[PDB]
């Protein structure tokens, strides 16, 4: 019942845009992994190399954590194989957290409002 993690802007397309994710309705008391993940390969769901941050939502289910939108880097399938890409400006790469269940509920497809 919120947006959940999302960052501050839109147009996360910014060459390593730092700014704050705030996470409403989240991890209730929880914690994750931040990150921008997203299908970097054909289809291939990868996660960018600094979508690694971990993250903690108060009890109250807000996460509020700040990283940098590196669109830009060495993606990495989750199947187990690594990609790269490089540039995440074609795949829409959305930013949010990783649940220890194996569910991907959160991530905003941050790049371009
Ligand atoms: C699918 O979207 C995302 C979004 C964020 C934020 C993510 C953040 C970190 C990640 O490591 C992934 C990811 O690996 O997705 C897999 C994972 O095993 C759980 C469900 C998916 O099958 C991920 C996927």
């Amino acid at each position: 019942a919120a947006p959940t993690a999302t960052v501050t802007p839109s147009s996360g397309l910014s060459d390593g845009t730092v700014v704050k994710v705030a996470g409403a309705g989240l991890q209730a008391g929880t914690a994750y992994d931040v990150g921008q993940c997203a299908w970097v390969d054909t289809g291939v769901l990868a996660c960018n190399p600094a979508d690694f941050s971990s993250v903690t939502a108060d009890a109250n289910g807000s996460a509020s954590t700040s990283l940098t939108v590196r669109r830009s880097f060495e993606g990495f399938l989750f199947d187990g194989t690594r990609w790269g890409t490089v540039d995440c400006t074609t795949a829409a790469c959305q930013v949010g957290l990783s649940d220890a269940a194996g569910n991907g509920p959160e991530g905003v497809a941050i790049s371009f409002n």
